[PDB]
C-alpha cells in the first residue's frame, strides 16, 4: 500500500485522508490540537460556515454530505438590514435546491474525523509540525510543551492552513513565488442568543448582513437559533480619513457597544454580551496568499489554506479546500508516480484558485454597499428567465455549479459587458429592446 502523511486534521486534511485510506492507502494524520470529540468542561468555539455546491459535492463523493446536513440550517438568501426599514430577503437561487447551508466548524469537523477514522487513518492529535527535512525524508513535531518528535514520510500533504508549517518548509528547498497581499479589514465574532434572535424576528433561514460602506455585519444561524456575527472593521483609520470608525479607536466592550448603538442601531440590541465578546475573542486577520510552486517534486504538496489563503468575501474558502482534496485524491490514485500526481494537480486547481481569490475581493463591494446596478440587476433578471443555460449570474455558477472557478469568472465578465452597453444611456426598461439583448446573449453565451 502507498504511504502518506497528512498535516492537518482541518478541512482538507480530513477529507483528503477519508478519500486516500478508502482507497487503500495507509495514512497518518498529524494534528497540532488536542481531539475535538474527547468531551472536556471547556466553553466550546461557535464558527459558521457557509457550505456551498463544491463543498457539498465534496462531501457527497466521501459518503458524508447526509450526515453533514442533518446537522446544516438552510440559509435561501441574503437579508438585508438597514435602520428603519424592514429586512429586504433577496433569494440566493430560483428554488430550495439552490441554497447555502449554515454548517458549525466543529460539528463539521467532528463528521470528518470520524469519516477519515472509518476508513483506516490513523489520526495523532496534539503534535505540530515544526520542521522537514526534505533530503532525509524526516520530520520534526512538537506538542504544547516543546517535546520534540522525529518521523519518517514518504509523501507530505500539507493541509495545515492559513500559516502551513509545510509551505514554510518548502520555501528551504524550492522558490515559492510567495506574494502575500494584506486586507485592512480585522473581524471580531459576536453572539446573538436563541431568545434575542426569536424576540427581534431574525429570520433562522437566511444569511444576514448589515451594510455600512468601509465596515459592515454579517450573522449565519446555528440549528438552536443563535447566530454568530462577525464584524468587518479596518484594524486601523487611514491616513486621509482619521476620524474613520477603526478597531484602534475601540480602546474597549464600551466604545464597541457606543460604536454600534451608533452604526449599527438595528442590531445592537440583539448583541447581550457585545461588551465581554469584543474584550474576550481576539481581532482576527485576512489576507490573499498566492504560491507559482504547490508542490516538491513528489515529496511535498500543499492545498486549501496552506496553498491558497483567500478573503473571506465569497465564503469560498472551505468550499475550495474541499474541492481541492477531491482533485488531489483523484490525482495521488490513479497517476502513474506521485510527482505527475502533485504537477498535474497544481496545474489544474492553480488558474481556479487565482479566480476564487479575485473574486472573493470583489464580493465586498456587493455586500458592504446606485439605480444603473438596479437596472443592470432587472435586466440581468430578465435574460437569466429568458435564457437558463446562458446568462448564469456569476454569484450562482460560484455558488450553486461546479463551473471552474477561472471559467465562471470569464462568463461573468462577458455578462457584465453585455448589462454595461445594454443599459447605457437608458434610465428605465421600457426604453431597452429585450430582444436584442436576449439576441446578444445568444451571440456570446455558449448554452452550458
Ligand atoms: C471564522 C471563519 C469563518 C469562515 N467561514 C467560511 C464560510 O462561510 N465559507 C467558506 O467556504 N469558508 C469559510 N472560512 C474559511 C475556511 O474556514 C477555510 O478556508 C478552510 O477551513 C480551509 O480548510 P483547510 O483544511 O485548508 O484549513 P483548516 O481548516 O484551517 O485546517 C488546518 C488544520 O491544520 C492544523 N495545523 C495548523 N498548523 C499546524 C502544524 N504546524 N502542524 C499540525 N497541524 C497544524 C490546524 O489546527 C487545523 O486543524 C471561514 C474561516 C473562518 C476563520
Ligand atoms: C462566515 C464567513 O463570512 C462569509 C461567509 C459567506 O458565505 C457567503 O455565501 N458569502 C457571501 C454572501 C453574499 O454575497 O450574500 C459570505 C461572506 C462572508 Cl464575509 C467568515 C467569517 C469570518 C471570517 C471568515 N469567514
Amino acid at each position: 500500500a502507498r504511504q502518506v502523511t497528512i498535516i492537518g486534521a482541518g478541512l482538507a486534511g480530513t477529507l483528503v485522508a477519508r478519500l486516500l485510506a478508502r482507497n487503500g492507502w495507509q495514512v497518518n494524520l498529524f494534528e497540532r490540537r488536542p481531539d475535538p470529540r474527547i468531551e472536556t468542561g471547556a466553553r466550546g468555539r461557535s464558527i459558521n460556515l457557509a457550505l456551498a455546491e463544491r463543498g457539498a459535492h465534496a462531501l457527497r463523493l466521501a459518503g458524508l454530505e447526509r450526515e453533514v446536513l442533518a446537522e446544516a440550517v438552510m440559509m435561501r438568501g441574503r437579508m438585508v438590514h438597514v435602520p428603519g426599514t424592514p429586512p429586504n430577503l433577496q433569494p440566493y437561487g430560483r428554488d430550495d435546491s439552490e441554497v447555502i447551508w449554515s454548517i458549525n466548524r466543529d460539528r463539521l469537523n467532528r463528521i470528518l474525523l470520524d469519516g477519515a477514522e472509518a476508513a483506516g487513518a490513523s489520526i495523532h492529535f496534539n503534535l505540530g509540525l515544526d520542521s522537514v527535512d526534505f533530503a532525509r525524508q524526516r520530520l520534526t513535531l512538537s506538542n504544547v510543551s516543546g517535546e520534540r518528535l522525529e518521523k519518517r514520510f514518504h509523501l507530505l500533504i500539507g493541509a495545515d492552513g492559513c500559516n502551513s508549517a509545510v509551505r514554510q518548509a518548502m520555501a528551504s528547498v524550492v522558490d515559492l513565488g510567495e506574494h502575500l497581499e494584506t486586507q485592512p479589514h480585522g473581524y471580531k465574532e459576536l453572539q446573538i442568543t436563541p431568545e434575542a434572535s426569536a424576540q427581534f424576528n431574525l429570520e433562522p433561514n437566511a444569511l444576514h448582513i448589515w451594510p455600512h460602506g468601509d465596515y459592515m455585519c454579517i450573522a449565519l444561524p446555528n440549528l438552536d437559533r443563535s447566530f454568530t456575527v462577525t464584524l468587518f472593521l479596518h484594524h486601523q483609520s487611514p491616513a486621509a480619513q482619521p476620524a474613520s470608525p477603526s478597531f484602534a479607536q475601540l480602546v474597549d466592550g464600551h466604545a464597541a457597544r457606543r460604536f454600534f448603538q451608533r452604526q449599527f442601531p438595528d442590531l445592537s440590541p440583539m448583541l447581550d454580551s457585545l461588551e465581554q465578546d469584543f474584550e474576550h475573542h481576539p481581532t482576527g486577520k485576512l489576507a490573499t496568499l498566492r504560491l507559482t510552486t504547490w508542490h516538491v517534486g513528489g515529496q511535498a504538496v500543499l492545498l486549501g489554506d496552506a496553498a491558497h489563503p483567500m478573503v473571506p468575501f465569497h465564503g469560498q474558502g472551505m468550499n475550495c479546500a474541499l474541492e481541492d482534496a477531491v482533485a488531489l485524491a483523484e490525482h495521488l490514485q490513479s497517476a502513474a508516480d506521485n510527482a505527475s500526481a502533485l504537477a498535474a494537480f497544481t496545474a489544474q486547481r492553480q488558474p481556479d484558485a487565482l479566480a476564487i481569490q479575485a473574486m472573493a475581493l470583489e464580493n465586498y463591494v456587493e455586500m458592504s454597499s446606485s439605480p444603473t446596478y438596479l437596472l443592470e440587476r432587472e435586466l440581468g433578471q430578465i435574460m437569466a428567465q429568458r435564457q437558463p443555460t446562458r446568462f448564469i449570474p456569476r454569484y450562482s455558477m460560484v455558488t450553486f455549479s461546479r463551473l471552474p472557478y477561472a471559467q465562471a469568472m470569464a462568463r461573468g465578465q462577458i455578462q457584465e459587458q453585455l448589462l454595461k452597453f445594454a443599459v447605457a444611456n437608458h434610465s428605465d426598461l421600457t426604453s431597452i429592446n429585450l430582444d436584442a439583448v436576449e439576441h446578444e446573449v445568444t451571440r456570446c453565451l455558449p448554452p452550458l
